[PDB]
């Protein structure tokens, strides 16, 4: 019987100062955040928390800007009085990209350790401005990355769900999870938003101002080139997603590693079939 937490928290403060030009160490993140539990896992002392989230991070070769999204968000997570695990994604091997494959193995990976009813998807380079943005789901699937300084601080187009985004448990579920197929940049957030609009569902955002983004720049990945079929794809996914994704999914866990920030799984999801 401790009692439920507040539903919006009262320890927010809003605006925040986001810079990228120092240097980070993760011992001394850890030492700053002595709350957060071994893998990054962190629920409030005071008050039982209905957010039961696991964040999932999409990853390869980007751990300076990992480091940076340790250093902003645990902080923000903390005050938002979630019951949170960060889960990054690792991607083996050097083959091309798979962002949205890596997002499906990270909802059912997390699923193992505790039961997560929201999942928020997030890029390892953007960090919210305002802890007013919550971290956690709503009763329709929440775009959270609104207003990125790369864009002009708005949307790039209404229909834009990439970035960071949440979807609770029954959400996911309901769109069969994402598609398993985008392999190279652009296209799989769209098939997403595709996706929820085909179930019946409609995105969710928090105003412009509270919904300000960094991206941390940075030059172009190899092995993510523009995929060329992605145009093709995001016109078919009412009917390819009957069958492409949670329901089509298979991957072979490498590892696990329980860093004090958080849960790495390093996992090879092959290449295109
Ligand atoms: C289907 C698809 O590609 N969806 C993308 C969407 O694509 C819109 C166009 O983006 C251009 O590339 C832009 C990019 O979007 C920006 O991030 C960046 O600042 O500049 C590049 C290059 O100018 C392509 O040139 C064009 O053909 C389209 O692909 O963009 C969104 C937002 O980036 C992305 O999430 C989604 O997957
Ligand atoms: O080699 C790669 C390619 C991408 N990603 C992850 O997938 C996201 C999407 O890619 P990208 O950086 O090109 O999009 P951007 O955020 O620049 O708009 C990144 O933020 C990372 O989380 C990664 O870790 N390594
Ligand atoms: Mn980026």
């Amino acid at each position: 019987s401790l009692p439920a937490c507040p539903e919006e928290s009262p320890l927010l403060v809003g605006p925040m100062l986001i810079e990228f030009n120092m240097p980070v160490d993760l011992e001394l993140v850890a030492k700053q955040n002595p709350n957060v539990k071994m893998g990054g896992r962190y629920a409030p002392r005071d008050c039982v928390s209905p957010h039961k989230v696991a964040i999932i991070i999409p990853f390869r070769n980007r751990q300076e800007h990992l480091k940076y999204w340790l250093y902003y968000l645990h902080p923000v997570l903390q005050r938002q009085q979630l019951d949170y695990g960060i889960y990054v994604i690792n991607q083996a091997g050097d083959t091309i990209f798979n962002r949205a494959k890596l997002l499906n193995v990270g909802f059912q990976e997390a699923l193992k350790d505790y039961d997560y009813t929201c999942f928020v998807f997030s890029d390892v380079d953007l960090i919210p401005m305002n802890d007013h943005n919550a971290y956690r789901c709503f009763s329709q699937p929440r775009h959270i990355s609104v207003a990125m300084d790369k864009f002009g601080f708005s949307l790039p187009y209404v229909q834009y769900f990439g970035g960071v985004s949440a979807l609770s448990k029954q959400q996911f579920l309901t769109i069969n999870g994402f598609p398993n197929n985008y392999w190279g940049w652009g296209g799989e957030d769209d098939d997403i938003f595709n996706r929820l609009v085909f179930r019946g569902m409609s995105i969710s955002r928090p105003n412009a101002v509270v919904g300000t983004t960094r991206h941390i720049r940075h030059s172009r990945d190899k092995k993510n080139e523009p995929n060329p079929q992605r145009f093709d794809r995001i016109a078919h996914t009412k009917e390819t997603m009957l069958s492409d994704g949670l329901n089509s999914l298979t991957y072979q866990v490498l590892d696990v590693q329980r860093y004090p920030l958080y849960t790495q799984i390093t996992v090879d999801i092959g290449t295109p079939s």
